[PDB]
């Protein structure tokens, strides 16, 4: 039995590809969704018995696991279109360490450099919908995965503040943390290769 | 007079594009090359009077500067083809926190998470040629920019160990740190836009 974790920031399609590919060599698979803020924390608990994690988060050397990279995805910093920072931005790119960021809480309460909020004040939430309802309201601005936002974006419900920095969307790697037991295992080596190919292909 | 820093890991072509573009709106430009390990350290010194830095290194909030991203480039972890880790790798991907890494020294002696060496023991050097002569020797393995290695690679002088992790080369962002005085300045806003376009275009 193979327990694999997938954070809320991994696009579903990625999930399917991961999921479907796993199926090829694998017979029992449990899939857990976590906040990206809680993934590494989770794998770290020895008991939780995770075997694979698919995350946007980074920690280079983890106690029992090896990192490697599955693919790339995109985040956008979004705000309600009427937000002051919205529209004219270049200062805005600087000024948002000052505006309220709706950031992703962590049960640990600690964040990597990657996920720690840029701004104070911050108001923590537990997931992206939570984060987005707030930003649509919209009390603050947030960084969200592409998928959680595409639909909204086209409507004009939401605005992209994130363009000048990293135009075209913030490029974010998708790591794969896997228990070292798996390193020799051909099933896993096969899995990785397929998924990777499929993901590039989809790109 | 506009003083701009460019680290040794920025591909020369990037340099030209940066360089040439700057020329369009700019009349005096000094260009300084630094080790990527010394760039942020350098801009940080108030006296050094840098106005732009082009680096692969990250520090999200720097005292007088704003970050944003110009483009992407590629690093490879390379070793002499006879290196034990070479060829069969998957364990190797794990085992190289154990083999000697030829890493990039820092005058500060401190490294970001991005540049801090993966492995101990490490033997520090000051630049990529230094690093490469050693690895060709080859005493250790190193992470080098694409350009510094392409020529060597095709010969078979060098091997890529870096494939399973991040196949196709390790993707690394190229940041632009610019003094905040520049944020309003149209010359700079013009520069950024052009260079970015040229870089994507070259991609
Ligand atoms: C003016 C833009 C400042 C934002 C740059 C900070 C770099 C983003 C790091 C980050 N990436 C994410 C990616 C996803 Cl898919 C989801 C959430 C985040 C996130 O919260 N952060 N911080
Ligand atoms: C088995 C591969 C482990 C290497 C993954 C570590 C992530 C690389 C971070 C890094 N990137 C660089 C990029 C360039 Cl262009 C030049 C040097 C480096 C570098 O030294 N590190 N550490």
């Amino acid at each position: 039995n193979l327990r694999v974790l997938l954070d809320t920031a991994i696009p579903p399609s990625f999930c399917d590809t991961v999921s479907s590919v796993l199926l090829d060599d694998f017979n029992m698979v449990s899939l857990i969704r976590t906040s990206p803020a809680d993934s590494l924390a989770t794998i770290k608990q020895d008991n939780a018995e995770i075997d694979i994690a698919i995350t946007i988060d980074e920690e280079l050397k983890i106690s029992r696991f090896n990192q490697c990279v599955l693919g790339y995805t995109k985040a956008f910093v979004v705000a309600h279109p009427q937000h002051p920072l919205c529209n004219a931005s270049l200062h805005s790119i600087a000024s948002l360490a000052n505006y309220r960021q709706i950031s992703l809480g962590s049960r640990s309460g600690q964040h990597s450099n990657l996920l720690r909020p840029v701004s104070d004040k911050v108001l923590f939430v537990e997931n992206f919908d939570d984060m987005l309802r707030l930003v649509e309201a919209g009390v603050g601005w947030g960084i969200a995965p592409h998928y959680f936002v595409e639909e909204r974006l086209r409507n004009g419900t939401l605005a992209v503040l994130s363009e000048l920095y990293e135009p075209g969307g913030i490029d974010t790697k998708v790591y794969c943390y896997y228990n070292t037991a798996l390193e020799s295992e051909r099933s896993f080596l096969r899995f990785l290769e397929s998924a990777r190919q499929r993901l590039r292909e989809l790109g």
